[PDB]
């Protein structure tokens, strides 16, 4: 039974668009990394209170977000649709699912050979001790893992990772948005793109049941959003936080 429409024209071109504008902003070599403050690794072999009272990699992790942050501002500026939307909300949007798109994102580093993100050149291979380093704890850390080795075994197209950012990126139900329904159309037409793809481009296909996984790891991602700003919330109590910040960190999480 099931029906394998084609990609219209304009889906195809959305498709190339939107692979354009992660080419753009995505460095899949991360040679601009040596340019952030330095990662440096404390011994905390076992302590939070240790930890917070240093933040060793938490300069580098904050101008590593701040950084992605801006890339993602810059695709989203190319997502179809996205500039139609009023300022303000475009960036509710883009504040609401910063953190989101990262996790996303920092996929493509992500590798299941030692489970870390390795954007190099061992200074920048970053494992659960790091981010532990940086004042988050397992309740994070741990369901972030899990969120990349469940993305990384759907062998996501490229194609499909580019829509699922931009969807991410165009949802309507957001805190703060004012015109869902324009929302809600530019992202119907990234999801019914989605679709249409998964379905006459991705074999076998008994991954019919890709589309619904794909939503699942949407939905995996707002609760990593809500434990993430949790502990953000925390760690801005550390005395002198705000140094080993960026102004652009500090708007879009505080
Ligand atoms: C939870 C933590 C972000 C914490 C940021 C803070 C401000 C301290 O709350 C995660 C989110 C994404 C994680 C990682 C790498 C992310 C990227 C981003 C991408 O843009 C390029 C590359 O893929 C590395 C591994 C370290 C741990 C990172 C930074």
């Amino acid at each position: 039974d099931s029906l394998r429409p084609k990609l219209s024209e304009e889906q195809q071109r959305i498709i190339a668009i939107l692979l354009d504008a992660h080419h753009k902003t995505y460095d899949p070599t991360y040679s601009d990394f040596c340019q952030f403050r330095p990662p440096v690794r404390v011994n905390d072999g076992g302590s939070v209170t240790l930890e917070l009272s240093q933040l060793s990699m938490l300069p580098h992790l904050a101008d590593l977000v701040s950084y992605s942050i801006q890339k993602v501002i810059g695709f989203a500026k190319m997502i179809p649709g996205f500039r139609d939307l009023t300022s303000e909300d475009q960036i509710v949007l883009l504040k609401s699912s910063a953190i989101e798109v990262i996790m996303l994102r920092s996929n493509e580093s992500f590798t299941m050979d030692d489970m870390s993100w390795t954007c190099g050149n061992q200074d920048y291979k970053y494992r659960v001790s790091d981010v532990t380093k940086a004042g988050h704890s397992l309740e994070l850390i741990e369901p972030l893992i899990k969120f990349q080795v469940g993305l990384k075994k759907l062998n996501l197209h490229e194609e499909e990772h580019v829509l699922l950012m931009a969807i991410c990126i165009v949802s309507p139900d957001r805190p703060g948005v004012q015109d869902a329904a324009l929302i809600e159309a530019i992202q119907d037409r990234l999801s019914n793109t989605l679709q249409t793809y998964i379905r006459c481009r991705h074999p076998p296909p008994g991954s019919h049941l890709l589309y619904a996984k794909m939503i699942q790891k949407l939905a995996d991602l707002r609760s990593l959003n809500e434990e993430h700003s949790k502990q953000y919330r925390c760690l801005s109590f550390q005395p002198e936080c705000s140094m080993k910040l960026t102004p652009l960190v500090l708007e879009v999480f505080g």
